[PDB]
């Protein structure tokens, strides 16, 4: 069914003020107001006055199905549930293994993010862990990228932490050597996400990456890069050679945050190089509600909004080379409807289907 | 902490009527009210009064990680809370794997049973899943049972069914061969839980062992025996043998029922050979909750209850080679208090910790 | 962009005349003409009158990486070109090996498929060859139906031929079984493609399958079916217990016929169970032109329109599950245009783009 | 049953002179003698009257399966005997494989473990060998301490070292990182037990991974560290950093000694980060006699004894996580009965069992 949203203001995340949008799966049309709309086949309009239109949220790093067991077999997390993304403006989520990749699956994460997609939502994987030498559905990093649709890269590989399998640099080249050629053959990103702890050598091994090789620095994607002052300065030296970062998003559960990382970037001209992560279901427990809490939070510091969902939506888009984060003629039909004074999410569309319409979450499967 | 229930009918199975019991981890003593109880040691003690102490029920069959996917990915079905099995009078559990060997993991199903531990229950787990040749932790299922302290058998192997890996005689014979060894070196019972589905052969290949090899009968555990009253009835010729079967308990949510099945075995004196099995997880869902529901609807045809529960306390202790299903010195201190008008499960007592004291549920990590 | 396809008689395949056909990727409305048709958005129209509006051919048994090599190294043959495809008619091919199982590889038999849907052919493959025990991209055929999207099947599998590895009864039951679980865990059909050789044995396997095992019909797919009419009336018997049978399509390049099988299913009410196929670059060479060369020859014989197009678009949908073969609402929009008077295909649509608009090909990579 | 020791001073190992214990498997209540005891359940009493109370020795490093072999196949040696444990008050044991990992099997080291705790003892084992790569049950050591409940950490690795297999830094740091994540996975401690031989590097990798790397110093357990005043001296500085240190109990068959070592740690604050081991069935012979001789020798120093019993009770327990080493509430009931003239063992409990009652041994299996 195609379908027309009417009377929001757009933001695309540019903001373009009041117009209407028509859209099946892909956007059709982005424009004024039709008044006279004498369509020739069935149609279904929706009244968002009152309401902004974004496009979907876009949450990188998400452990899907459950993570923990740093502190023992009862400190495993339970899988996300999609009534969490939908209630939070998630509409896509890139899902991985942490800590545990024993007792955690690759195959349970392929078979999760399948289900995700079956009820609305957008998915796709890494492969790997945290331990290098990396675990993979078919014995090496580049088959699974070559073979596996979902499959984008590999992660989260730890480094400067006391959880990593303490990786040499040339075991950290083979891979992120094997992520990129893989990309290439397969025509993804090949993505290597670093879980970046809080030893001393912080992204040491990133810089000589791209010093001593010729390796772009597009597939280098530190996260947890807000956990220290002194680590997110070595990030925006990073983003000043052309690297994106991501930072775990602020909990809505205290002297250096996201929030102030968010706001040095944007007075520094790097929030293009920018993502942030709700680490869902990671080690208590990560929710993917952070994203739209995070971004809540940097609005309330005077940062325009057009300027805000970059983080969420165009930065993530291009890091992983997707056809998302933007509202215009051709892109993905994902959208979330705000209201314009409170600021709650209100409505979601992914795939140009409603998993909520006005607070009234769609038939799930076991829920 | 030592801990008295005071005034409650006691079944144990065996009805022995108003009787105190004193227990830690294990039972200390069984016997009529002490009256002076002056004890040189802090001690709890629970007035029962109303109430019938029960042993704690053994669901020998649970899909703990989840089960389900006969109909694709969005028909994975979520992992057991142990808060289901606390409020269904279930203190031990014994997980396997079903049709789906790929997409769930034995390491996931150990650390699940683990983490069940941990919250209080009692659990126990196969190796193998439905497919023949049967996924291992280690590369042979006789490794796994000496290697592994929870596994107790290889199932659910399915035989004469539409999801079967339509395994061989010579095939299962290697299975039940090696499951039996090891289970001797190992001093457990092993076990081969059969999933028998509508096929015409039935049970054919378990008459087979016991007709044509020196393998003793009481290894062959096969489940679903109430599935039609022709496999219920080639079911009753097994148990005439020496045979113990598994019915699947009747589900909360019609000719001939598991309620028929042992309802036919006790007027046969084929009781002590029936187990029943919420199937919980299990593709709707399986409920923990199936087995007091299905002991109530036994009850209510006037079978004594000291009878019924033979098939949750006294028949799975006896399949699985455990010191529980019996309120007796030196046993462990498992126990349900029901309410002798409603019979309504109102405490669960396991390894003598309350997981549940008049309605009210103990601590838990995720709920 | 959204186009309408006016005045054009459509067969859906059921002939439902003058119609006009509205599609972005996926078909929005089929009905009578607007004539007002003011459209707030930009839009295509084609003006289809002298055509015939089909839904795209679907061969099912395509060598698309070349095949051959029975004859020694100069007997392989080359690639499909997507070209061929366009010019013939075909919209969705379905890709395996063939007697060369060591030098023809699965993971090229992928990268082709990935390469004919960019340039905007829909294409599924096959996991394994000709040979039992079967190639597998992962170690075994259910984890590659599991884990790669496009493969829906093993084939084809030599049977009763001088170039089959003489596989046991047993052997096969084991790979139908775990292709049948694989599809039903992934959601796919889970198809055995059986090459069928002028053994004497013919489909007797097919037979001990169904007669022997609870595996329903549907998963066993024999193609070769005209070989012989012998072999064509064992076929017979297998659709009428529910089964569906492939016939080589005639080449444009003689007693017994593809021509004459259709007409003898057709006469006696089992054309719902017959698909064609090319055998496309399989050993001279098989072209893709031969499906509508052999709906041609049909129609000749007087057989309508309607009818014979079961053979290439509602019957392998069925077989594959595919949302294909059918001109209606929320179905894919794969048509061809032919000219009513010469029946020539002029026109190709795949997901809505034009392969071929009046003779003129779209640009394509090395043509 | 219920037990109660009277009229003992007791060593907690803190002195809190004299109490009487009340224990079932667990300690139930230290305290005043009662002088009424009216207790409403059978019960045994345990004069003690002229006995010490302590808590069972734990010998953290045994080669329970026999070790040797260095000079030849005649030089193994044989395995331990329960019998040798009970009559020194060693009440657990750690079990290891040295320098023969080729024909001394892990799965013998399990099985033996088993047997031990059968006839009352209690039992860890490392996976691994001297050698790296280090030999495992299932192919990774973090597999092992995962899955298989005894494990508790690898060892033991030879540096410093003509049996060692040469291992580098890097290979090092994998070990230690992989035994610290699955120790952590399985809420178990996650010990390298470091072989120091007299090589001059000593413990030199010990320092390169803390200063080096984010692995805590409680995960590095280095032995023979008297082998030489230099060794012990570098063992002091790794104390002095939060390090816990192995010296080889003096055997009952000339410089600087176990002894020198223990009063040398005492003096300098350091007798917290001090265990002691036999070596037991180690190239002769170690006997885990060892251990109450080595106790003996340091209290004819003047040391006391609350204090001396800390290298067998409380530091090796904090080493490994146990909740053993500790005469108190909810502690495991594992005592020894020492004459207060003599210092003879006289009784030994485990699990509140009675292994030894005044020189009279319970019975055993092949003695
Ligand atoms: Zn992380
Ligand atoms: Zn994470
Ligand atoms: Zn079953
Ligand atoms: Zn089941
Ligand atoms: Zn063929
Ligand atoms: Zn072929
Ligand atoms: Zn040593
Ligand atoms: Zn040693």
């Amino acid at each position: 069914m195609i379908k027309i949203i009417k009377n929001a203001k757009v933001f695309s995340p540019e903001y373009i003020g009041k117009k209407d949008v028509i859209f099946y799966h892909k956007v059709i049309h982005v424009g004024e107001g039709v008044n006279t709309s004498v369509l020739p086949f069935e149609h279904e309009i929706y009244d968002a006055n009152g309401l902004l239109l974004l496009p979907g949220l876009i949450d990188p790093h998400v452990h899907i199905t459950g993570g923990g067991g740093e502190g023992g077999f009862e400190t495993r997390t339970p899988e996300l549930k999609i009534s969490d993304c939908i209630r939070s403006g998630v509409t896509t989520v890139v899902g991985c293994l942490g800590t545990d990749g024993i007792t955690r699956s690759l195959e349970n994460l392929y078979a999760k993010a399948k289900s995700l997609e079956s009820e609305g939502l957008n998915t796709f994987i890494y492969t790997g862990s945290y331990r290098v030498p990396p675990v993979t559905f078919t014995g090496s990093i580049m088959r699974d990228i070559v073979l596996i649709d979902k499959v984008i890269g590999v992660g989260e590989i730890a480094i400067s932490d006391h959880r990593s399998s303490q990786p040499t640099l040339e075991e950290i080249l083979r891979i992120v050597a094997d992520i990129r050629v893989g990309g290439m053959i397969s025509g993804k990103a090949g993505i290597v996400n670093f879980h970046v702890g809080s030893g001393k050598r912080g992204i040491e091994y990133l810089f000589d990456i791209i010093e001593k090789t010729e390796i772009p620095i597009q597939h280098l994607y530190p996260t947890h890069m807000s956990r220290s002052r002194k680590l997110f300065e070595q990030g925006l030296e990073f983003a000043k050679r052309g690297g994106t970062i991501d930072l775990t998003a602020l909990q809505p559960k205290a002297e250096f945050t996201t929030i102030d990382a968010i706001c040095e970037a944007y007075e520094n001209g790097l929030l293009d190089n920018v993502t942030i992560s709700s680490d869902g279901q990671g080690s208590d427990v990560g929710s993917v509600s952070a994203v739209w809490y995070t971004i809540r939070k940097v609005l309330e510091k005077g940062l325009p909004l057009a300027e805000v969902l970059k983080i969420s939506t165009t930065n993530p888009a291009r890091v992983f080379k997707l056809n998302k984060g933007k509202i215009a003629k051709g892109q993905d039909a994902d959208f979330i409807l705000v209201d314009e004074q409170s600021f709650e999410i209100v409505s979601v569309i992914s795939k140009g289907e409603f998993l909520m319409k006005d607070g009234v979450m769609k038939n799930l499967n076991f829920e």
